[PDB]
Parts: C-alpha cells; sequence; structure tokens
C-alpha cells in the first residue's frame, strides 16, 4: 500500500508543469474532459496486483491496446493528446495520460488529484479484458476493482461517481447518452440520478444499478448524493490511488 516517489529531474518537473497547462487550455477548449479521464482511467484499470502487470505505464499509445473493446474511441484521445508529448518529449506516455485525468477533473470543478510523476512507459500492453463489464454485477466490480486493481469498496463508489462527466456512444460502447445533465461539471450528481431510479434522456449501466443493490455501497452512494465534500475527498483519494496502481510502491 506503501509509495516511495522518485524526485524527478528539475527539467521533467519543468515539463510536468508545462503540460498541466497546455492540457488545461486543450481540454477546456475542445470540451473533451470525460474522455481524457476515461482515457486516464483505462489506462490505469488493467492493473493486476498479483503478476504486477498493466496499470498507467503509457501503454495506451500502442494501437493494440486502443484496439481492445473496452477502449473504443480511445484513440481520438490518444492523437488529440499528441501534440502535448511532442512540445515535451521528455516525458512518459504514461505520465501524460495520468496527468490529463487529473487536468479533466479540475478543468470541470472537481478535486485537486495529487500528482506525483515519473511513469516509465512499459513496453508490453497488458491482456484484454481486464476493465470492468459494464452488464455484470456487484462481485464483478470487486474482481476488477479489488482481486484485480486492489482498490476498496469505498474506491468503487467514489470512482463509479467519474460519471458524472460525459456520455455513452453508440458507435464506442453500444450505450446512449449521459449520466447527468451537466456531463461537463465534476459534481455527485451521478448519485443522486443513481437514487432517483431510471428516468428519460439518462444512462444507467447495470454497473451502476449494482452500487444501490450491495449493502456496502448503497449507504457510501447514499451519503455521496447527500454530501459533496464527502464524496470529492474519497474521489480525490481513489482518483491518487487509481493513478498510481504498480508505481514507486515501497
Ligand atoms: C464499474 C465500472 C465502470 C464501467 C462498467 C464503465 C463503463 C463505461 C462505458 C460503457 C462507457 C461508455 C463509453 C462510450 O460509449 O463513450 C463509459 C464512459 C465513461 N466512463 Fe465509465 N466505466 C466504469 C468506471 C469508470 C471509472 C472508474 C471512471 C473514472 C473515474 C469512468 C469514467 C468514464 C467517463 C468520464 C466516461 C465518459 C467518456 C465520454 O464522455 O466520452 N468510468 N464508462
Ligand atoms: O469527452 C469527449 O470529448 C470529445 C468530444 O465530445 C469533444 O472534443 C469526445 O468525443 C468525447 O467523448
Ligand atoms: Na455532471
Amino acid at each position: 500500500m506503501a509509495k516511495s516517489y522518485p524526485t524527478v529531474s528539475a527539467e521533467y518537473q519543468d515539463a510536468v508543469e508545462k503540460a498541466r497547462r497546455k492540457l488545461r487550455a486543450l481540454i477546456a477548449e475542445k470540451s473533451c474532459a470525460p474522455l481524457m479521464l476515461r482515457l486516464a482511467w483505462h489506462s490505469a484499470g488493467t492493473f493486476d496486483v498479483s503478476s504486477k502487470t498493466g496499470g498507467p505505464f503509457g501503454t495506451m499509445k500502442n494501437p493494440a491496446e486502443q484496439a481492445h473493446g473496452a477502449n473504443a474511441g480511445l484513440d481520438i484521445a490518444v492523437r488529440m493528446l499528441e501534440p502535448v508529448k511532442e512540445e515535451f518529449p521528455i516525458l512518459s506516455y504514461a505520465d501524460l495520460y495520468q496527468l490529463a485525468g487529473v487536468v479533466a477533473v479540475e478543468v470541470t470543478g472537481g478535486p485537486e488529484v495529487p500528482f506525483h510523476p515519473g511513469r516509465e512507459d512499459k513496453p508490453q500492453p497488458p491482456p484484454e479484458g481486464r476493465l470492468p463489464d459494464a452488464t455484470k454485477g456487484s462481485d464483478h466490480l470487486r474482481q476488477v476493482f479489488g482481486k484485480q486493481m486492489g482498490l476498496s469498496d469505498q474506491d468503487i463508489v467514489a470512482l463509479s461517481g467519474g460519471h458524472t462527466l460525459g456520455r455513452a456512444h453508440k458507435e464506442r460502447s453500444g450505450f446512449e447518452g449521459p449520466w447527468t445533465r451537466n456531463p461537463l461539471v465534476f459534481d455527485n450528481s451521478y448519485f443522486k440520478e443513481l437514487l432517483s431510479g431510471d428516468k428519460e434522456g439518462l444512462l444507467q449501466l447495470p454497473s451502476d444499478k449494482a452500487l444501490l443493490s450491495d449493502p456496502v455501497f448503497r449507504p457510501l452512494a447514499e451519503k455521496y448524493a447527500a454530501d459533496e465534500d464527502a464524496f470529492f475527498d474519497d474521489y480525490k483519494e481513489a482518483h491518487l490511488k487509481l493513478s498510481e496502481l504498480g508505481f514507486a510502491d515501497a
């Protein structure tokens, strides 16, 4: 669980701060914060703690990973971000993509996810099929987030709140529509729509519904719906862990 973060060079650090700034401008301009978060999440979410494979190590650069069914459309984000790597080539893709996720959350008014640089680009994309299945239930969530990634139940519910940004695209996952009425605003609305039941014009996956059906997940969703501050804190925490799965372990 413990971390021993590398001190990157002053050149590297400067590249990071300059990247963050370009990312803010880009993401706000193009209104692509949700897709950037999905990029960061899918880059990180392949981690498997038993084998020490996968995780946020730049492999989404490889068109092979971009070809996984779970990752349909991330090739747009990868292309979108390439001019940032071109201006700051010292940065690793792994850092670049995780930073873009952190910036995505910030630009939409979300909490400040700390960021520690130094991730190295690994050569080997992990095996496809580790990211969650939207049709499966609470026990699948714990398989992917817990047994694989190594995150907690609280993490599962908080991270699901990321669907407060963006929407499904038929051509990408086969689902359609947003979870909230403000897909460019990072807030706790996702839990409130969930707890409100299905309604016209808003998407809920079965993976979302599994939060209202489990004794641990449901109180957490209730708590996040009532108290955006506690949602922000727990999301900040989980997103930080997610972004550093397998990285700089002590
Ligand atoms: C149970 C876990 C999850 C499932 C089953 C799931 C599934 C999906 C699916 C099917 C889409 C549709 C993509 C499309 O068609 O455009 C989507 C989009 C998205 N996912 Fe999730 N996801 C999960 C967890 C997460 C997490 C942990 C995050 C970030 C913290 C996240 C952030 C997003 C975002 C921001 C989008 C919107 C992308 C856009 O608007 O272009 N998801 N997700
Ligand atoms: O989040 C997203 O941003 C882009 C587009 O909407 C704006 O560039 C993409 O297609 C989304 O899913
Ligand atoms: Na929202």
